[PDB]
């Protein structure tokens, strides 16, 4: 529990322990940076090994969002809530009214939304207490936008590796047929590309073959498949010392988070001629979407900021050459350079300054 | 006139006598609880036995709404206005402008709406004076939502008694073909269920037979009809020592208020293997609707809160077993436990706290 | 009781029963009229024979304040709260926080202040919940100074001069208000005959103002020129009026006349009655000036004007040959009414005592 | 120029002389009453005999609107502006920006709109300066609503005179085929009624015959035509000692203002068995419309307040019997009794009272 | 540490870790309860053995303030900030601007003020960023005047009179608060035996108040009638309690009782303990009155009331046969609870100490 030492290391702002005995709520709202504006980050509700793990998670994820929101061109800092709970058992109206009030008693420093373990019905209760909450569908599926996001990511990667942003003829190995993966396939299919798929659900793989004339490989095998592009759209740590030498594709580009199992994995991929579209730059679609909800939802302008994931990857790719460093590093430096440059250009005084909260 | 003694008994908040000689308005606004938020409750305008009766009515009904709104998952306490008048004769613009001002001079503690004796044209005049009033159609028929509400109620009752929430094959005895009953039949018919009906209007029963291939029994007889579900959608006190031994159905579930003639009636139904969907949990549809009008009307989210009447009955049914007590008691304890639990979880300070009135 | 029949009779606005079980608060806020503005009226906390009595009291008193505030030239209607309880035993922080919130949930229609049974400390708790409460930050000497000015205008009609030299003043009760009244009366060269249920209090008076100290049930028949009831009401009845030597009544006490029949015969008896609720108006006029934002000088100048109010009541009592208490009722009425008309013009930014 | 004497007579509130030399604006805003709320009344721009006449006009018209708005069930007092000018020659942007500012410097006491001599383009300039102005079409034709207004008026008159509110078979003599008259005919035709028409334009009468199988009589003759209902939809003073003995119809009911040439004309019509629908109760449609614009335009609720002109005439008709007085007097007493009754019922204090201006 | 388990135990609300690398700020704002209103509690800046200790402290102290503010009749819950650092070395403008912003980004849930390690100049920088900070514009003599009034009510139970004539007062420590306490105690005719880690300070006392000057570890066994601990806590332990001559303890020091076991035996020993956090309430009651808008007289009158608070704590200690520190805990609890109910009625324009 060396909290302050860790906080001072990556210069976190606040870790806000919230408790309401009536409900049983035990939430850690962790806020890494608010340089660009309010911190945005969903409420994850999972059971934990130990309280220490739940704190380390909140912090990990929050520092994450700082960089996602940065690169995604949002005016939002990094935060995340972790409730300690079994979503299937430990939820109540109280618990979300409780947390709602605590969020309102940060008065726009933190804006939540759904994550692992939380429903929109959940956020709909939080909304009873505050408007510092997004992903309210009653006001739908973020899934197709995250996917459209990856499609645009994939292209810029293809153009660097393969020589054209056209995906016609190209053979795409899609790990997992989730909601995000399915809609990704949809675009990939209808742009003249051939899909090899796999999933822990077989029914889902049959949906894919049936719809997109696709090939079906076993979970274990997806890595060694002869193809041009590997799209991890399942779990993370899918790019490790086991999978990387197995890998035939010259482009990685998926929806999954923490594609790289350690930081030294992305380093060898670079030196291997593989072109990695970094996780948190591509799946930015989902955040960019709920983020546009706050301005007041506009389908066109939303998808145009997502459209731009192409140009974000393109710059990350460029910098990875201009500085000879793995794409995930260029991405970190891209976000950093942005946060920093704005911090200067906007340090001019105004008594009526504008932000996403003044909508 | 032991007002304070009665008020202190069930811990009522205010009884607000309002008078305007010009109009002749004599209204009792009674407010039972405001723990969850503003009290909501319609303006009933009926002629009374005596002034004492009009006061006892206001109080009875208001304590009612506290529990309806509670269980219905609303953020609203219990109130009701009783005007003393003959709606057909004693109404004026004045009388509703009068009452409107008195409601505005409670500044959101009480939110009215239509009841017995009051039109929307009535509320439309009140609205000239305040916005603490709902059921403004010019801004339509609540009737189908109340009904959709009962349909969902009926199911959860069926699943406990009969073993499935499917109503196909099931024979439903529908007392009264009101607007609410008609639209209930509609759903029941179009879900493969057989209707035995009755009403003091025969033309109305012919509408039913003609539309839903239904059977027509005399008012007096509806009780003794061989069937699976009894739906009182007429008057209250329809579940008394006269009707309960007559009863063939193993599920009661209607739109009517005060289905039980005394509290000791629900007690024997429980011990008789009959499954009572308690009045004020099921017909909650009508309130839940005008209640959603205040947030700003949203057809989908409105019907989804109504949809949930299923899960409310399901919990009431559960508690009635988990604690061996009649369903109307489990309902009272469900509402109580809710009011109470929120009172705690929300006692955290905020200088900008949110409520239905901040929309 | 047939509440609504009584409400419709004198066209009352609201009777607001308030209850909070944790404290035990049982308060009746009765609001008679708000034509001139927010109703003002103190919170009386007294034990009552029966709930019906507590309701009749609230209504009685509230209709009272409508007329006091009217004639006193305030922009305020009539209301009064009656708590049911024993002030010495049944009070709590809760009970006043409770009532405070209920007052705030009338959003300026009712403004309270202290009465029988309520302390400033009481209003100070109510103030934690609302600002529709006065008499809490910088009344006895003002009520008194109020009567002093009243007395004079009465003297000038009966006696022929607003000078009180030569005049013998019979002061019933040496309460807080009476003491400070005597002070002014003494230091203007008038002669004081006093009495009270406390004798040590009466000795304070004799000692300070060279007064005579007479038995409670003698004060009436004392050879005197002015009678100042500053104790109990119903002190002007079939037993006291023929006993009365003074040709001017002018006191701090409320309901000086035992029935309305009594003021009528006093009129025909040559005797000049300064009507109760026009004079003791000092105390209200004071807490009322607290809301505009307290100003010692302007406050005392509105009190000073009780002279001119009595003077007009006296005038009308001649111009119409009617008892002074009737001219006072008609003075308040004619005011309420005249303004109701002159102010019925629309404004989207209308001003009231609450807009400051 | 005995202004104050005249003002004190009918207890007018303000006469506001406004002048701006740059433009040349010479406007008299006259405000008769504001008991019910802001005074509403259009800006008439006509050339005048003499300045004295222009003042007398403003006052006449303003006292008018007090009574129109009253009976029409609006929350608005009576006012009118008269500009002294030749609309064809003397208008400028300036002149309407000028007047706009003067209206804003009455801060909601007066709400203007179009009248004789003023365009919506005119009000659109005034709107640049204030929002105390209605009839802004860019935000269309009031004409059909005024007409629908008369149709409903006519009926209640018919039911009293003729014995049914049905106009089938009934022969209607329509003086003038204006925009209002045309749309009146439209309804009258499509409800099984026969139209005799006339106008100073013949082309317009041909439109009518062609569309509604109507009969065409000369201007001079319309009065003596055998028919059931006389609808003056042209000029006023059309009900004088010349026209009244000529008159065959047993119901007068038109769109025209000041149908009666003197007050003693309506008196003899009553004693003659003719049923007069009083001018300013029926053509109320046009005001009721622009009046509903301020609440925020709602086609349905607008037409429902117009619909009610039936019930207004019905009451005026009733009172004309219950008190044996001409219908125009019952109308004056109806408006008076309304103004008065509300003045009492609303004299209760509120610190947040509501009006048409708080929308 | 298992933070949440501890938080759920005494139903804490928030523990808010704040960090700003440029300054080095490492602050724990802990908020125990906000039922009565915004939490109030000073910013303590002390060096700590380990981060875990700094967290336990914040929580300890915050739960403290909940009870202080409750019993002291404030409309405020319990919180406390602990900065981790060496006040003499580690402070900067930044560090207080930093914390200021974090406080503003709790939007009135927490109101700070000075504590151990923080200056007014410190709060004056915080004030540049927020107004959820008090004790900055016009505490030692008030805390003391607070104890004086406490002492009396204790005397009246043990001694039989609220007069302190004849009474011998043993004053441990001549700090700022102690000095000014002695002042009042001297000038009321009571006899002072003193002691401190500074002797020149004790000579100031003897010189000014004709006192006896005894060794630090003698003060306890001194023949005296009242013991005033005005230095360190845990001064009421198994070593001092049997040594104790006085039948009244009443001091400015916090945590006078070393364990809860100690107050229990003092009760059964005839001895009358004025509980720590009810008396030194003077200092809080003062900065608390700063927020309503400072009024010297009304401020001192809420302090004056510490008399009546002790008097009630004394009463309950008899009516229930329980140590005075328990009656105090139950007094605060019963208050928090009773209001939570009486105020659960809805208002859209609710009032709090922050709405002025």
């Amino acid at each position: 529990l060396e909290i302050f030492e860790y906080l001072e290391k990556y210069d976190y702002e606040q870790v806000v322990f919230c408790q309401d005995k009536e409900s049983g709520l035990k939430a850690i709202i962790a806020i890494h940076d608010t340089t660009l504006g309010p911190a945005l980050g969903g409420t994850r509700m999972w059971t934990y090994d130990s309280e220490e793990a739940a704190i380390e998670d909140a912090l990990r994820l929050a520092k994450g969002m700082t960089y996602k929101n940065a690169a995604a061109g949002l005016n939002l800092g990094g935060a995340k809530t972790v409730i300690i709970g079994d979503p299937r058992k430990d939820k109540s109206e109280a618990m979300f009214r409780a947390l709602g009030r605590y969020i309102q008693g940060l008065n726009g420093r933190y804006i939540t939304a759904e994550d692992v373990g939380t429903t929109v019905d959940d956020m709909d209760i939080i909304h009873e207490e505050t408007d510092f909450v997004t992903g309210i569908s009653p006001s739908g599926n973020p899934s197709p936008v995250t996917a459209y996001g990856v499609y645009r990511g994939m292209k810029a990667a293809a153009k660097e590796a393969v020589g054209t942003d056209n995906l016609e003829g190209k053979v795409i190995a899609v790990q997992g047929v989730g909601n995000v993966a399915y809609h990704l396939c949809k675009h990939l299919h209808a742009e003249g590309a051939k899909l090899i798929v796999t999933d822990i659900n077989k029914e889902a793989v049959q949906r894919a073959v049936e719809e997109f004339g696709a090939s079906a490989v076993e979970p274990n095998e997806i890595y060694g498949v002869e193809c041009d592009i590997y799209a991890p759209c399942a779990l993370g740590a899918t790019v490790n010392d086991e999978t990387i030498p197995q890998l035939k594709a010259k482009v990685i580009a998926g929806s999954a988070n923490n594609q790289l199992k350690e930081n030294r994995h992305g380093d060898i991929i670079h030196e291997m001629g593989i072109v990695y579209a970094p996780d948190y730059v591509i799946n930015a679609g989902g955040v960019i979407n709920v983020a546009d909800e706050l301005y007041g939802y506009n389908r066109e302008r939303a998808l145009k900021r997502v459209e731009s994931i192409y140009d974000t990857i393109a710059k990350v790719i460029e910098i990875s050459k201009r500085d000879g460093i793995a794409t995930y590093v260029a991405a970190d430096r891209l976000a950093e350079e942005r946060i920093a440059s704005l911090k200067n250009s906007r340090s001019t005084y105004l008594r009526n300054g504008h932000d996403i909260i003044s909508r």
